């Protein structure tokens, strides 16, 4: 198709990640355009299930996903897609940059997650592993969702129950993950239900269990996130409903919020 290029048109400056079923590199496209490079190493992974993450970027195209420029099919297999210089949110959160960031940044950055997820949602797609992990941040902390490939038309964690006990994957598995997300984005990326495993974490929460407000977090938002965590999928809200809510949340919600000294 259209989406190939030659492979002298590829220049991979450093690298970023490296798994084990290939790297991540940052570098240039056509001299001109930086670009993320995503390399498979052949032998450990098969092609086809490495490329099958790109069959899927080449219909979804919207500014709060990352998008997909380029590939080369033929192994050495080369997945190019636009350069997100702050890396992953769950490392932003955590690094040099959490402790500046405030309610009123972290809110905007949940904004353009769900907007990029309600994307999903008109779609009728599943991303079935959203978390800070997954989401990438650019320039002027813009947010974008990405993955490895599970987008279909143990992060127990992460996961809602319906879908962790019968594999029953839904958009509404995904609500319940963002609501997750909004956790670690009020704590600054710390793994939620700290100190307990994930065999704590499956009987807890089929019993009822969820997490507390977080220290400094409107209670506000908290229900919000107790909404995602409903045990009936169908009750949850719907991504266009908390992009909406999250996006006018200082006028209509917290229009007192004051800040503070984490938050
Ligand atoms: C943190 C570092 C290792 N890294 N990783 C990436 C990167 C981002 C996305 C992807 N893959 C991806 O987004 N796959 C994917 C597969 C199916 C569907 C989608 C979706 F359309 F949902 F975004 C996305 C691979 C590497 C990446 C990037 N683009 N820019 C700067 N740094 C990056």
């Amino acid at each position: 198709d259209a989406w190939e290029i030659p492979r002298e048109s590829l220049r991979l400056e450093v690298k970023l990640g490296q798994g084990c079923f290939g790297e991540v590199w940052m570098g240039t496209w056509n001299g001109t355009t930086r670009v993320a490079i995503k390399t498979l190493k052949p032998g450990t992974m098969s092609p086809e299930a490495f490329l099958q993450e790109a069959q899927v970027m080449k219909k979804l195209r919207h500014e709060k996903l990352v998008q997909l420029y380029a590939v080369v099919s033929e192994e050495p297999i080369y997945i190019v897609t636009e350069y997100m210089s702050k890396g992953s949110l769950l490392d932003f959160l955590k690094g040099e940059m959490g402790k500046y960031l405030r309610l009123p940044q972290l809110v905007d950055m949940a904004a353009q997650i769900a907007s990029g997820m309600a994307y999903v949602e008109r779609m009728n797609y599943v991303h079935r592993d959203l978390r800070a992990a997954n989401i990438l941040v650019g320039e002027n902390l813009v947010c974008k969702v990405a993955d490895f490939g599970l987008a279909r038309l143990f992060p127990i964690k992460w996961t809602a129950p319906e879908a962790a006990l019968y594999g029953r994957f839904t958009i509404k598995s995904d609500v319940w993950s963002f609501g997750i997300l909004l956790t670690e984005l009020t704590t600054k990326g710390r793994v939620p239900y700290p100190g307990m495993v994930n065999r704590e974490v499956l009987d807890q929460v089929e019993r009822g269990y969820r997490m507390p407000c977080p220290p400094e977090c409107p209670e506000s938002l908290h229900d919000l996130m107790c909404q995602c965590w409903r045990k009936d999928p169908e009750e949850r809200p719907t991504f266009e409903y908390l992009q909406a809510f999250l996006e006018d949340y200082f006028t209509s919600t917290e229009p007192q919020y004051q800040p503070g000294e984490n938050l």
